[PDB]
């Protein structure tokens, strides 16, 4: 599926991710578009070999299993294919645990190096939350 921005932004509002350990929404639409372009079937591959799954790019490496990223751990105990529903659900949860485990949302490289420190209410403008 490929979200609206306000669908997203909506979707992420109503799991709870609206300022998740001081993250304002916009930060988690901002994170999405850049990671996914919105597309919860977005699939990458490393290159070390482990793959980033769903609107969040989740990766392999660390959080959730494929079974083919030799050495990894699934810290969020799911099949990676589960991060790419069109239902956010699994990719919320995880980054739930992903955002409160060290270096916050620099976790996701997209957020760190376009996000971070940039305006981003604006991802959040004129949507229904
Ligand atoms: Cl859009």
């Amino acid at each position: 599926k490929v979200f609206g921005r306000c669908e997203l932004a909506a979707a992420m509002k109503r799991h709870g991710l609206d300022n998740y350990r001081g993250y304002s929404l916009g930060n988690w639409v901002c994170a999405a578009k850049f990671e996914s372009n919105f597309n919860t079937q977005a699939t990458n591959r490393n290159t070390d070999g482990s793959t980033d799954y769903g609107i969040l790019q989740i990766n392999s490496r660390w959080w959730c299993n494929d079974g083919r990223t030799p050495g990894s751990r699934n810290l969020c105990n799911i099949p990676c294919s589960a991060l790419l529903s069109s239902d956010i659900t699994a990719s919320v949860n995880c980054a739930k645990k992903i955002v409160s485990d060290g270096n916050g949302m620099n976790a996701w490289v997209a957020w760190r190096n376009r996000c971070k420190g940039t305006d981003v209410q604006a991802w959040i403008r004129g949507c229904r939350l």
